[PDB]
């Protein structure tokens, strides 16, 4: 019943062309301030990639990231889960499964730019506004959101999420 | 600068596919009562074609439809412009080319389902609720809406519309 | 543990083969005034599918059907469960798939002969006595059967059904 | 030594060649108000095929036959069995022959023109006046003979006729 | 018209796979106590072939056999005749052409397992119960019935059977 | 979620090796007795398979075991689960898969060799202290521990295992 | 009549390589202490590319510039429009274009030299003395001018520019 | 007697496969609260190889180690010598080698975390908790060891080390 997939647009087949499709409309509606070609434009960017979460066949969530191995850090683009699946745990799971992703790559640090509305799911995923990547590695990689405050989380690469 | 281009997907890629992500956003807000899900299945769909509408290289408008030339006809999938660009005449330029496109095809027929706020647009365009293809011919290839209004364009090949 | 398969004979797998011997004994038993190897015939027929219900790797029951994309319509040829596992939804949720299967391909009309025994469950799948398929397109295409009657299911491509 | 082999002209060829030399011989001689020519065009017809019966090598008999699968009959162009052979049951042998290769093709109907002469013989291999087949769908398909009678037979698949 | 093939599922062909299943259907017929999807596997396993009896192109019978040339026999799996073509002499003449099948590949013993109410068919087609096939030769690879009898028969090459 | 795979080493690799490598480590842990090399020696040994015991990506316990197909048996090399997963059934349907897999392969003896803590497992599994296969098809082919007890399984291939 | 073409020396055909040295003879023409062999040898550099402003067919202005993805930011060498077509917009034009291009890259930071005569050009294009991009990121990278004022432009990827 | 190879999981034959998992397994043994799944995952990574020191064909010890060319250094992730042949000089030959190895590759910078149970060995090899290497150069690269002690090995590329 339940499904996780890292997909992206490649260069991708239909089943993962409309689950990225289904990915760009839960963002907009979830994120109504993000302008929807720009969700639209990350979502199908190649050094993009999208963890989805599918649910009988269907996206009800996911989290787009962009990986900066070079720097030694994943940027967290966009996160959602549709609104009638929402406070379920979800939110959690995609992130637990993001974690382990990320430890099987040997990148242990997400950094992220959240506003007021999300900084708290942020705190209970474990992310912090001590920030310890220096300026110097992330300025210019990751995108600056102004007014949004920059939040970093360390992982274990000793300890299981999923 | 507008641009006419007739795209889809099958079997400048990148950008026909954010193009038909633009075309399925736009036909997905200026028809709020069509499920999103439904109109993405179709504007990938193989056998479905857009005639998109670009300005200076954004999609503003299209209409999506599906040839059907065993059978004579083209059904009228999905018609939109986005508001901002909206009572200029791009609804009727987009009509008029797909008028040229399907001469060039001999096939001169249009067929789609009206309901009560879009027959206006569909009488303007010369569409009639007197249907000439006969019943046996589109029952079962259309996709059929009840409470809606069947609606029928014959094309002159004769005539120059662009 | 329990699956859905549309299978059938191509040009092939041997789990795929004795799944479709199954789909033959299982059919074979539940429809006895059927001829043995007119099910076969038609079970392996290249033209001909089956969407076989597999509960724990063996089959349980399945649906065999005829589809016409050409003509607009799918015949269904074959429906069973076994005895054991029959009163429990398995003949529901069957019918439920075949109907998504067929909305992805664009078929949004299923024809069938119910025997007086068979009538009931088809009126419960949605099926009419009212066929708006017209005879033209029908006839000659699906398999007639003096004495039973033809029932009919349109489809609605905007709905979920799984 | 009775054999049945459907041949017929394309794009043991040289004993085809004879074959279809000696059918064209057969069917005017048989039938002697046909023109030859126009015998020997549709024998040679790519779209045309016949069921040849061989005795001991030689052609005794055969039916000459033109498949319409898109419309879901087949036309009967030729019957003839030589005299020396004939009243001993190869005619009815031919067809019987015939409709179980049609039977492997889901072709479920014949279509025949008969002269006053031969309505007879098609009567007593299952033909009808009756004509299920519409009109729209034989008519400019088959070759019309006026003042002649349109013959259908519906096929059972299920029954077995060798 | 009565033949004789030597057939069985290779890596296969529709004539041989509709045979194979009216195998299976009548072996699971005849031998009510033997699962179905256990003669299923057996006769489409690749180790095994079915020496198939055709009467007028539809299966009315067949011996499933395993042969061991590694070990110096055949199994005997499963032996069965249509009812309405018993007590005609088919089943005799079917253990000789496997007798002579055997000869040519020079494999001179069979073993088998009879139930008492087929332990008289295998007397008359020459079986005993004296095993010359020592046990350390056939355990673990004919397959045991516990209760049935071992049968052995010896073939004499020098000597012709059809 | 639980998985089973037949794997081994030869000539998803990598997560096949580390699979075995898993694997590797839970055998030599619960039989803390046997030597850490001998262990992974035989389970990446060519001519030996184990059935890997998945849940959640993770391995928790296998049978190794080395098919013997010319002399009718396989020997089982090492059980095993872990600790945390013990007691739940996974061992029965460990051995149980085992079972089916093996039936496919027309092997129906088990052979290993069971000191005093591990009988009481393998007599819950079917196994036995009578020995039907004959000492002149095992000796020398299954490794011999001098003071344990040779066991036997016969698997019935007409019964459902899993 | 006006274009936009962002061209380079690959490894070029003959319309881009005169285009390439109108842009060569503008920018000597534009920076007289510029020297034009030097000029010539980054223009023609296969690490530079230039934005080309065509009018008519004819070059009038354009922006050489470096991208360093790796470092985050591109470095602004060379911008001129011709004499008679300056204050026209043109320049503002060009590097509105040179933004959106950037943005699709997903580099967002401008750095660039200028002396006292461009610095009032730069202002009005959104630079700025605040340099955020740290001296350990561009050092050695961009080429360093003496007396010339670093100045940097931060590009919003949500924004349309041209 | 004695050797040395630097070997890892490529994309490995069996003898060097086997040297893996005796490296893995002594890891384990030898350093209880590293998980042992953990030592497995980073021993057969692509990107980390591992010195290993060999008697007699048999693995006694092993550095385990993830070059770092681009950021100039190299992470010291596992070191080991078994149990019976520790306090020999072995692991002080394997650092050498080590040492030896990385200034041909003109990489002169070592970086670990040690326990207190560790920081000894490495004080003796040469380490020193007085890091030269910037922090904005290894944070995010290094796996991090909270409560552990940073130590770095400055490599003299002139002096031989073996
Ligand atoms: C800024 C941008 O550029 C980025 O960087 S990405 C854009 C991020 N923007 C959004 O995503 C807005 C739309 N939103 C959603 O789509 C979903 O809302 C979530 C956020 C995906 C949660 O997914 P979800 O609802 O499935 O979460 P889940 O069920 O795991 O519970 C969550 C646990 O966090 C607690 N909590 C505290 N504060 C919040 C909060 N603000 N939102 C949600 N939960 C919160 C809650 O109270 C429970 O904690 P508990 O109840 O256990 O104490
Ligand atoms: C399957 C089936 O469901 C479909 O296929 S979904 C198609 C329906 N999709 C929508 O409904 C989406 C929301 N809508 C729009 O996206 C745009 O509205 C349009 C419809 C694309 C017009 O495009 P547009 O605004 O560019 O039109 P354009 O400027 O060419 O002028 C058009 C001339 O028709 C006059 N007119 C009269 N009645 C209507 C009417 N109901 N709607 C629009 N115009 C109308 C107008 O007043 C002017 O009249 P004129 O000035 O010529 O006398
Ligand atoms: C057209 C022709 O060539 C074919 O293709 S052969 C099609 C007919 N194939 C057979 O005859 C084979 C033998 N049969 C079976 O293999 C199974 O019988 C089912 C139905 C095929 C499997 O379905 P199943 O047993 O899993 O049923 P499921 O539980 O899903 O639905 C149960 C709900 O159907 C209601 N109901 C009403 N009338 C009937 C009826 N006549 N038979 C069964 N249920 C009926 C019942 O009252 C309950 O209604 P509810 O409980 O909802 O109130
Ligand atoms: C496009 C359209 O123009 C055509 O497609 S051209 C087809 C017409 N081509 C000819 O006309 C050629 C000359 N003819 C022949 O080549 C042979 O004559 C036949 C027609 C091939 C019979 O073959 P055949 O002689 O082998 O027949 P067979 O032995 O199977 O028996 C048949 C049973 O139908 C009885 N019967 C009743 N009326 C007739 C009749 N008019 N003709 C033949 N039999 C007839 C017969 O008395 C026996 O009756 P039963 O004994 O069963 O009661
Ligand atoms: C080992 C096991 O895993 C297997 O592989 S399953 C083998 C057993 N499969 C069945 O049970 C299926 C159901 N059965 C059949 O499908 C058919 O029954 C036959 C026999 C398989 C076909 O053969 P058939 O019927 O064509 O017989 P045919 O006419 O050739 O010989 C007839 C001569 O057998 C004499 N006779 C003595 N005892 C028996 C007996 N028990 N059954 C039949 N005949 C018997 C009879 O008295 C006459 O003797 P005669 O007339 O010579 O004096
Ligand atoms: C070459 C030769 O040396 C080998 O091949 S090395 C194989 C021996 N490898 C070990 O020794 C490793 C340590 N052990 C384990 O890794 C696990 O222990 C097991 C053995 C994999 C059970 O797996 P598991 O714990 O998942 O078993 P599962 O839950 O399926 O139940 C099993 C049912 O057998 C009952 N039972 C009775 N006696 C024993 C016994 N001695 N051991 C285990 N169960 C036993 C139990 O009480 C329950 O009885 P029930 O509840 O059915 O009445
Ligand atoms: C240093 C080097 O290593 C680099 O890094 S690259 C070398 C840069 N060296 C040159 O390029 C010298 C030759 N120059 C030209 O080739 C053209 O002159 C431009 C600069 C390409 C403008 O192109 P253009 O003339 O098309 O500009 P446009 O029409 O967009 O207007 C421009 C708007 O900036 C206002 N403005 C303020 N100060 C200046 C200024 N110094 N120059 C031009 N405009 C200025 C103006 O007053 C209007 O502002 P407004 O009037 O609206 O307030
Ligand atoms: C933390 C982790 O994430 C890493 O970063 S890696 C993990 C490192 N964790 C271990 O490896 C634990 C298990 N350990 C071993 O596997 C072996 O124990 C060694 C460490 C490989 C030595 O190998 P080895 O025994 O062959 O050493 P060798 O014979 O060269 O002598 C060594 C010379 O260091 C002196 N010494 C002082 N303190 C220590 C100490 N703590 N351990 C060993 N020697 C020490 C000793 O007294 C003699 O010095 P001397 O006697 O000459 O004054």
């Amino acid at each position: 019943i339940i499904e996780f997939h890292v997909i992206g647009n490649s260069l991708a087949n239909r089943r993962v062309l409309l689950w990225l499709v289904g990915l760009q409309n839960v963002f907009s509606h979830q994120l109504p301030r993000m302008p929807k070609e720009y969700i639209a434009r990350l979502v199908f960017d190649p050094k993009h990639k999208t963890l989805a979460l599918i649910k009988d066949g269907r996206v009800i969530g996911g989290i787009c990231f962009r990986m900066f191995p070079t720097q030694g850090f994943t940027e967290i683009v966009f996160c959602a889960v549709t609104s009638n699946e929402q406070v379920k745990g979800y939110g959690t799971h995609l992130m637990n499964h993001l974690k382990e992703y990320h430890i099987k790559h040997n990148i242990l640090y997400f950094l992220t730019y959240a506003d007021e509305y999300a900084i708290g799911y942020f705190k209970k995923q474990g992310f912090s506004k001590d920030i310890k990547v220096p300026k110097s590695r992330y300025l210019g990689y990751i995108k600056d959101y102004e007014g949004a405050t920059l939040m970093e989380c360390e992982l274990n690469p000793r300890i299981p999420y999923t």
